[PDB]
């Protein structure tokens, strides 16, 4: 069993934080997903609408087939910082699976506290990862209630929020984080509260009833969770001064899985201090995610990297060190990065480290 | 290290969903069990007692040898529906460990709710795996204190249900789920509600003092627990029209594990739609479960699997696909088979699917 | 990818449980910690202050450096049973990262409870492994507010403990265990209470203000959390008759793991019954942890363990069985034992009993 990968990065210059990312994999093992064949595609965009007041207007589209069905989810959203620590987001959608579809509307807020920053962590450690805290999400959401099935859904949520005390909120977390969902979140170190509905009402919209909820819920962090360590990081609003963009997808069945990703986006370097950059941190959620399915069967890795500096840029460090370069050109292959990414499909998070300059 | 296992599966034909299984498995790697050498046996029957009111009599006699002390458990239980959702069972049964012993009985009900169910999904997968839902205890036991070791565990109890308070249904689960049992409800997406102890008191029995609790908890899962996704599927009372049994046991220690299972029972196939039939949907947990300990050592895979299929029945789809065929007689061995083998036993949950029909 | 260990344990003889312990191991793998190179090396010395009364002084001396910032702890503290269930630990010490550090003194109490134990497991069961309860702590600790980042620290706490109501004790947790310690409680089957804080205050010391503290917090485990299951042998206090010590180093990289220990220490072995005794039941916490990160390197085992015996004494059982033997010194290599290795340094907790006497 031989997993095939390659990467390429392709890095802009200057004060620019861009790159091209481009990722393609394929192994001959089973997904294990239970239900197989599973193709799935997913393209993100996102465009400045108004960078006076730094006004993103971020879409997704999102396609998939789970044992012949045909599931669509598309949203277009208005995000922009009010503060530092308070994202505030408008948007709307729709989805899909088989004969039946619906759409949405929402108004949301979300703000970020980290637990008890200090002055002696900041001028001490020059490349901090883990950073703990708790992400506040409050949200108004509305859905026309235009078929039969809506109707029965909306319903029966009535009669369990009526109902149902304080259960309604706990309880409700099992169903959220559907099957191996479930199990994830405290794999990462996360944490859900429960949810409280504030007001659920039925409004007459223009073309009939429409299910208005406003509800909150919180999510916590041990560190691990990049959502809420990396917050300002994750969103480049200051870099986006054009269109950015990243394209995915799978094909899965009981015999392989094949990927390609393909993006153009801001925030893949990050200064480093005195002069140098690096390639941001690794992510964490994904790796420990992907860990939780990377240990099914046995691999030889068969992996390149290829990274294009600017012009004129040279790699100040590696760790694990290239094996190649030609000028600006650099590439990893086996030995000791072999082994890091071997690491890292199961679950590892052991830092490999780029750092370069003029 | 090789893992040698041999697995076969004879189906009944017509409308019978009824099947004999055999499994027979052995891999020279230690178990991991901190006590060794570990051994075990175990048989199930279920008969129908009253097949016009649909009560079954089921029993299980479990024998083990660990670290040379000999247990065993044999209980009978009188199973029926009253309604999809409603279940009791009433029985009796014992226990013993090395010189000890005590005896049981007990009557229960158990409710399966699923969290909002909808016509929209139902009618547009046509084989949904993860289905959310919570399932209700009842119970009222009784055992004799017929020795002082029960008197004094009987008194332990009642001190802390009295002065406990809140803690004392919260702080049982770490009691009850003992050793690695704890780590592997959250690994399962499952969840133990706190337990409510309705009563506890002292009865005079025919031959001396009995000791009567009536208790409740709820047990939720997020659509991997089987217990709750296949509430109905998993007790096929319809199809019972004969006996059904199955036995299994292994035999462990440091150097390796063996293991045989033998069964007779219904709910092997399962109508798929169509006119065409399949092998019931592996169940999760097991995988989930037993995937908590199926990644200690390497090891290849010497397996083959034999379906026999009913006279005139041929194999419509399988995927994995089955390596040979002599007309009702399939085979799987090595190839994609081999590697869907590892995957389940190192916790995978990739669907092997089989469909076949007329 | 080979993973090279040695090891190697010389028992005394008599009435003793003392041995000298040593460890050495080397792979060729990324470790997984996110900021690489991390080195550390750390002392734990225990001499008898009080032998009448049973005191024990307990000093731990931790330096490291990750991703070039160095750290030290110091902790000297007094150590004691007042009963076989109670234990009080008065102590000070220090801890520097960077250019930063601070002091803290600190007297507390612990209290072991097994959660109903039982005459009829104690005679029936020879070596119980799995024993559940839980642990309270009651905390009284002091430090100088001598700089302006302790004091800013300090109102930071001072806000959330006097705003934060029932939410601080709580939400606390994820703070605490950082990064993947909090995903790695429930691993083991472990579970830690909400804080109470008792009190807080600015005290006025010799040389300033003074932070003062009084807070409780309770753990509990399911049988593998040996701080629980096995609390009285894990401080064998009476069989420290001289001095004991143990010194451990790593250092690690992305392209590989290397550590040492030597230790001369009391508990090495036991008394097993009946004029045998064993080398001490291992420990499960460390396996099940290290296990989370043991398993993402493909690996071969070139392992060797020597046991040197008391003179005339011989091993009565072992399993797996050793490879060797020359008079009183005993060796084990390949085969079933490397498959052993293997299998607890990825987690696994099978049994490795080896039992000896004259
Ligand atoms: C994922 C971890 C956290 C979380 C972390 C965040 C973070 C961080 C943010 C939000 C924000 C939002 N969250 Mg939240 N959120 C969670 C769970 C939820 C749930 C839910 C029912 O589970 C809901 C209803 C919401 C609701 C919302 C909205 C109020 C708001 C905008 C969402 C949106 O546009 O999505 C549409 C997007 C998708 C459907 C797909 C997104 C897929 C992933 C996450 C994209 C990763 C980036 C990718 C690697 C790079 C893209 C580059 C492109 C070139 C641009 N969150 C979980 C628990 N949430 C954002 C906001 O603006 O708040 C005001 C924000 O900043
Ligand atoms: C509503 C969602 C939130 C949000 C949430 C997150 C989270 C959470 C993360 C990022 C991360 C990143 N985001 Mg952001 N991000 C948002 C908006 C943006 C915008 C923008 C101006 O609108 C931009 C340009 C970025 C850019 C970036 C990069 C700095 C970084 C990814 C680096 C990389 O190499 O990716 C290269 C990409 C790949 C190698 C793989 C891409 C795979 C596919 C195509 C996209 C991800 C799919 C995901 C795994 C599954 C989605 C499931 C949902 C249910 C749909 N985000 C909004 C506000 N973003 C990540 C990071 O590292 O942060 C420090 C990260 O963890
Ligand atoms: C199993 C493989 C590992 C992985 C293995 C590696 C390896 C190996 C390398 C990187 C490298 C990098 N990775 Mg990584 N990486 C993973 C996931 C991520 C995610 C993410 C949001 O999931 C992000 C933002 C990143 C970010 C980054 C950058 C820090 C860095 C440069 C980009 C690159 O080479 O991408 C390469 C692109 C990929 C690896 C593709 C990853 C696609 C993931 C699995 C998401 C697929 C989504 C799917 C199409 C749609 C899901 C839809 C839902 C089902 C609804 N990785 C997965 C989990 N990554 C390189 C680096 O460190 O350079 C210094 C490097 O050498
Ligand atoms: C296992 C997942 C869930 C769970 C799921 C279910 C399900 C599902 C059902 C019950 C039912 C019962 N449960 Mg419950 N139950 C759990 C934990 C408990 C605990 C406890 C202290 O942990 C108790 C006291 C009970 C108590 C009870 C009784 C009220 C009742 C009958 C039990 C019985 O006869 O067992 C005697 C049986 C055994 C000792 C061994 C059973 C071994 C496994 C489960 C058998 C699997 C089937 C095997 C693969 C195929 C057999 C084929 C044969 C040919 C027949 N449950 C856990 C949390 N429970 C049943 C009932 O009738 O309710 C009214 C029922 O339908
Ligand atoms: C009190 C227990 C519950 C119950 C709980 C469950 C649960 C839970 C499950 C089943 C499952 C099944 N049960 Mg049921 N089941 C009960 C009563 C019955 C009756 C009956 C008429 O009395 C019958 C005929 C069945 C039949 C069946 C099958 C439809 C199915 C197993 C298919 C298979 O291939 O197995 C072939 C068997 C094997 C390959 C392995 C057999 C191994 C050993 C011999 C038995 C299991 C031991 C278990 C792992 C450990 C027990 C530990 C306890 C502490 C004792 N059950 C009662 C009401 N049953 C499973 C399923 O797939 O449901 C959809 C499942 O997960
Ligand atoms: C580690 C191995 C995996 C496993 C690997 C496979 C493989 C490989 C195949 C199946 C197949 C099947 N398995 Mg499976 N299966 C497991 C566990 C289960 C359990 C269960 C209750 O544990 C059930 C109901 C099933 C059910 C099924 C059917 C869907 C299907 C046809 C029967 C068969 O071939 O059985 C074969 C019988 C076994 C694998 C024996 C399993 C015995 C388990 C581990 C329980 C032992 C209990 C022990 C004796 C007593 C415990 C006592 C307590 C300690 C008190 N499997 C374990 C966890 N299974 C086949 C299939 O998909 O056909 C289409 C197939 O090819
Ligand atoms: C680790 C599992 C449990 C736990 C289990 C125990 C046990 C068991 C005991 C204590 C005891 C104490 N605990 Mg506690 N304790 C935990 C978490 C905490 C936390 C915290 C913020 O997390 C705090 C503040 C405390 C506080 C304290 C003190 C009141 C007291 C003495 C500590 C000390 O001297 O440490 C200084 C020591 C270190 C900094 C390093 C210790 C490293 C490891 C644990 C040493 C293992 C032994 C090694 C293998 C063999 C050494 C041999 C040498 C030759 C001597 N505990 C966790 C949840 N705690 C002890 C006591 O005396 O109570 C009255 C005691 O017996
Ligand atoms: C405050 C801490 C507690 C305490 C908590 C624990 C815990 C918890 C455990 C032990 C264990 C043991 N302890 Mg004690 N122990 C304390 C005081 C003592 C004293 C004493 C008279 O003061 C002595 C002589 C001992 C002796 C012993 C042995 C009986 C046994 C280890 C056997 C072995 O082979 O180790 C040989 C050692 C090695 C092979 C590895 C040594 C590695 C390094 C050098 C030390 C451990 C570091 C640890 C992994 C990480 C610390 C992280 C902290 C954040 C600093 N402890 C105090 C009271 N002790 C263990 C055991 O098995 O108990 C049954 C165990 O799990
Ligand atoms: C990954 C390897 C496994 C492991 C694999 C083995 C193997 C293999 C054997 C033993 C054996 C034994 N081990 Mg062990 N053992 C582990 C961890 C422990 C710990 C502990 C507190 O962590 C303890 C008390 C023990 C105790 C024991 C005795 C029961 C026994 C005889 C001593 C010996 O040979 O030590 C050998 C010494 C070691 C294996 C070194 C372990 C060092 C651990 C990983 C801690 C390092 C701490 C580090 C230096 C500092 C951390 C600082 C913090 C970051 C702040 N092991 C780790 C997790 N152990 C032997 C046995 O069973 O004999 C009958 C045997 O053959």
């Amino acid at each position: 069993t031989t997993a095939h990968s390659d990467y390429e990065i392709i890095l802009e210059g200057g004060s620019s934080s861009w790159g091209q990312v481009k990722g393609r994999a394929k192994v001959n093992v089973p997904a294990a997903i239970p239900l197989l064949p599973t193709d799935c595609n997913i393209r993100i965009d996102a465009k400045p609408l108004d960078a006076q007041k730094g006004v993103v207007r971020f879409t997704t589209k999102i396609e998939s087939v789970v044992d012949s069905v045909k599931n669509t989810l598309n949203v277009e959203v208005d995000i922009a910082n009010e503060t530092k620590d308070r994202r505030i987001a408008v948007g709307e959608g729709s989805l899909s699976v088989g004969d039946f579809s619906h759409s949405f509307s929402f108004e949301g807020s979300v703000v970020n506290m980290y637990y008890y920053r200090s002055d002696a962590v900041r001028r001490n450690i020059p490349n901090p990862i883990y950073m703990q805290g708790r992400q506040f999400h409050d949200i108004l959401m509305k859905v026309p209630l235009d078929n039969n099935d809506l109707v029965d859904t909306w319903e029966g949520f009535q009669q369990s929020i009526s109902g149902g005390g304080a259960n309604f909120g706990d309880w409700i977390r099992e169903f959220w984080f559907i099957g191996p969902a479930f199990a994830a979140i405290n794999e990462g170190g996360q944490r859900i509260s429960p949810i409280v509905v504030n007001s659920s009402n039925v409004e007459g919209g223009e073309k009939g009833p429409v299910g208005v909820t406003r509800w909150k819920f919180s999510h916590a962090g041990s560190g691990v969770v990049d959502s809420i360590s990396r917050w300002t990081e994750l969103f480049p609003v200051e870099q986006l001064n054009k269109p950015a963009s990243i394209e995915g997808g799978f094909r899965s069945d009981s015999q392989g899985i094949e990927v390609k990703v393909d993006g153009n986006l801001p925030g893949v370097s990050r200064d480093a201090g005195g002069g140098l950059r690096r390639i941001l941190n690794h992510p964490l959620i994904p790796l420990v995610h992907h860990g939780m399915v990377g240990k099914f069967n046995d691999f030889t890795v068969d992996t390149q990297l290829k990274i294009v500096l600017p012009k004129g840029y040279k790699i100040r460090y590696a760790a694990p060190q290239f094996r190649s370069q030609n000028l600006e050109e650099y590439r990893w292959s086996g030995g000791a990065y072999a082994r890091w990414v071997e690491h890292v499909c199961k679950g590892g998070t052991g830092q490999f480290e780029v750092l370069y300059a003029q």
